[PDB]
């Protein structure tokens, strides 16, 4: 089955492949400039704005009378990079939103209203955009309508996204995300700056239910076992101010606490037409299949094949501030972060695996992606992951557990006289977890929080990685390498 | 928006100038002696003694049977200057209440019943004769009933009030206004001095609350973030010495901790009526919008303008004792210093600004503006704040901070053996911060301060201005010429 799931990646890349060359001819973009990642972005965004179907509908109801939106109703523009001497600058592409149905209904099937088939892949796109936005720039504009500090951002991978695209993306967001979320729903509750739902999700669940059993079971799909999860289980039956409370330490606990969270890859569009292109110049040797997969070191082979020759703007001017500034490597790691969702990864392990040191904030540059008034192109260094590693998506021992199947209350077949490991206390927890106890949960999950820190502050010791883990060269897939990131100061 | 903010703005200031015209026909002022800067204190003195609710039930409950009080509580006596042959001295003028009631239900309509209406714009102008008593006589007389020293005198921007303007003007007082409030409200709970009360404010909070709790709101509002508004949070839970000692001890830290407190500009409204004046004698260039706002270089526009022609009287004689005596230019300081409320920003600031050399009250001189026996007429000194500035409401980096988002408990996607900049430590502090602790506060917060103070007196070495700050030339709003005021000595 997994060669067929990459022979189906492979098409549904190639779908999105044709889209962009398509969208590439229908904007004029030169030959060249189609590989450009800031073209990329410029097309995917230009295709949320697209399928933005609830912001559709208040565009209608503010529509009017007036015949210029009326007319801008029907033009689509598209801000897009042209290049001409080695200098670079925008242009302001337009095409008719009928141009833009016909490349994907064509592509992808007259049916778009399966709101699945064109929603998985531009979830991951805009997931992509909601990437790089946070290494950008902090999410400051959406967060002072969403009302929440420093350490909520970091967890709140993926939450730039527009709220279609949140029950979409479920696996990949930082847990922060959804807690933002139930955060802001209690908000909305009050102000009314919102429309409440119902929704349901074949091959998952055929339950048909609202925000509220969405979020808590998506909150349940990431929450770690045991306490966490059994906090999750009570959900419903808190409070308001008991659930925003909860959800505080429930996301400060997972600023330690690395239960099951989704890493995902995606690479720019106009990447995967570089691997295209490149497969062309390489005369019918590198094949899409090999490198069609959300998951494992596929993922590396095609990023560092981006490495090769791929190009991409440079303006002089800055992200940034103050006098100090640095380069288009910078950039690099940028697009690296951004494309394998490192913003809250081991900068070290990074370090190593990239090869060359790793950065904060502090020290980070970069540009806009947004096409310029002028400006020089660059291409990209090569090889650059010249180290890599297995991917995954949980703590290494979550918390210590109980005995695996022993030191139960003793069975005896054998009539003799007898000492025994009794352990009739534990059985009556085991009992009333699955009973589903109910009185006294909120406080006793906040102490076995509190002590569930304590017991991971003595975990560290040794709770790492998954135990075969280290970052092996691109000459060693093969694994044969085992070696450390650092020693420390 | 803000143009139609600077719209209602000029409305706003319009109503009073056609409320000023119509009380300067009504106690029969003449034509150049409306410009007079007295007779704008003098006008806005009667409002203040006609709108004085509080005042007026006390009034009523003396009143007696007596047919001279009763006469003259129909009665309002203005005390205004009137000028001939280049002299000028004091007219009683007379009008009824009514009188004085059509005019102000004639401009801002009957319903002055519309507390806010009438309440904004003379807490303003109270606010104005507030700051011109604390840069005269450091409010002896008062503070021999409101019981505290010269350095809370410095912070009690605003004290002057009458206690009903106090509420409305939240943002721009002092913080020593709002302490010795407080302070002075612990007494009046033994004294019986007073009636408690409870309020509500629309557009920013529909709590329904008293005192106490405005009071705390206000100082909140005020307080530094972190130590100084969580001692702020605690308020509520201190004893009552706890809460004076508390008080005495973040005065003193104000003194050297700037956290956000509100500047404001209120010229007089014959300041007003000048600009009205020069507009028309400019024949039609000059518009009030173009200076209609609280904050902004709009504000200097204005001053200066006024500095062309405006006029006010000369005494010979002094608030002052000693031989030593000195010139209109530092009435003009006086005026400047009243209208902007400088009288705790830096003189070699406002050096430069004004563009001559600055003064402590050993140095300042001045007259009482109240309408004299016998004195000569004299007008405005040209450009005088030949040098401008852009306005602030609080220090330019408060204290150091945290990491803004990295140095947190790191997380791992990748299977690898490594370190990590374990942070559990202040992670639990977020954790104690946001669930509410409360074991050890007051001692805490002492200390706080005390180390604060010290980091400050290291942070010192930049601890100046937002960093594009300087003094640049009326020719100069662009901001083009950066120059500092002084070196040293």
């Amino acid at each position: 089955t997994p060669e067929e799931q990459r022979a189906k990646n492979a098409k549904t890349i190639l779908e999105n492949i044709q889209i962009y060359e398509r969208m590439c001819d229908l904007f004029g973009v030169s030959e060249d400039d189609k590989l450009i990642i800031e073209n990329s972005i410029s097309i995917e965004r230009m295709i949320r704005v697209v399928t933005d179907k609830k912001y559709q509908d208040k565009k209608l109801k503010n529509a009017g009378s007036d015949p210029e939106k009326i007319a801008n109703a029907g033009k689509v523009f598209c801000r897009l990079v042209e290049s001409t001497a080695g200098k670079c600058s925008a242009r302001l592409g337009m095409a008719l939103k009928p141009n833009v149905e016909a490349v994907l209904t064509d592509v992808l099937g007259n049916e778009l209203d399966r709101a699945a088939v064109l929603g998985k892949r531009m979830g991951f796109s805009a997931m992509f955009k909601s990437n790089l936005e946070e290494v950008l720039y902090q999410r400051g504009k959406n967060q002072l309508k969403k009302r929440n500090a420093a350490e909520t951002f970091t967890l709140s991978q993926g939450a730039s996204l527009e709220a279609r695209f949140r029950p979409i993306m479920e696996k990949h967001l930082g847990v922060g995300t959804v807690v933002a979320s139930i955060k802001n729903i209690l908000a909305s509750k009050k102000n009314g700056n919102y429309r409440n739902k119902m929704v349901r999700k074949p091959g998952g669940n055929r339950e048909s239910w609202s925000p509220l059993e969405r979020e808590i079971s998506f909150l349940n799909k990431k929450l770690f076992p045991g306490p966490m999860r059994q906090l999750c289980k009570k959900f419903e039956y808190l409070n308001e101010q008991e659930k925003q409370l909860a959800l505080n330490l429930m996301l400060d606990a997972s600023l330690i606490l690395k239960p099951q969270v989704t890493h995902k890859m995606i690479m720019p569009w106009s990447m995967w037409l570089a691997v295209k292109k490149y497969a062309e110049m390489n005369k019918g040797s590198p094949s899409l299949e090999d490198l069609a997969a959300y998951s494992g070191v596929r993922a590396f082979m095609a990023f560092n094949t981006a490495c090769y020759m791929s190009k991409f703007t440079i303006g002089k001017g800055i992200v940034g501030d103050a006098e100090i500034m640095e380069n288009g490597n910078d950039k690099m790691q940028t697009l690296a972060m951004a494309c394998f969702g490192l913003a809250y990864e081991d900068t070290g392990i990074v370090a190593a695996m990239i090869s060359q040191p790793m950065k904060k904030r502090y020290q980070l540059r970069v540009g806009n992606f947004n096409p310029p008034e002028k400006g020089t192109i660059k291409g990209t260094s090569a090889g650059y992951f010249h180290k890599w590693a297995e991917f995954g998506n949980r703590l290494p021992f979550n918390s210590f557990g109980t005995g695996e199947s022993k030191q139960i209350s003793n069975s005896g077949v054998f009539a003799v006289q007898r000492p025994s490991t009794t352990n009739i206390q534990r059985l009556a927890e085991l009992m009333a977890r699955n009973t589903g106890e109910t009185s006294d949960n909120f406080t006793q999950l906040v102490q076995k929080i509190r002590e569930q820190v304590g017991a991971f502050a003595d975990q560290k010791a040794n709770l790492r990685e998954f135990t075969g883990g280290y970052i092996y060269d691109i000459t060693d897939v093969t694994k044969s390498n085992p070696k450390i990131p650092q020693l420390g100061g």
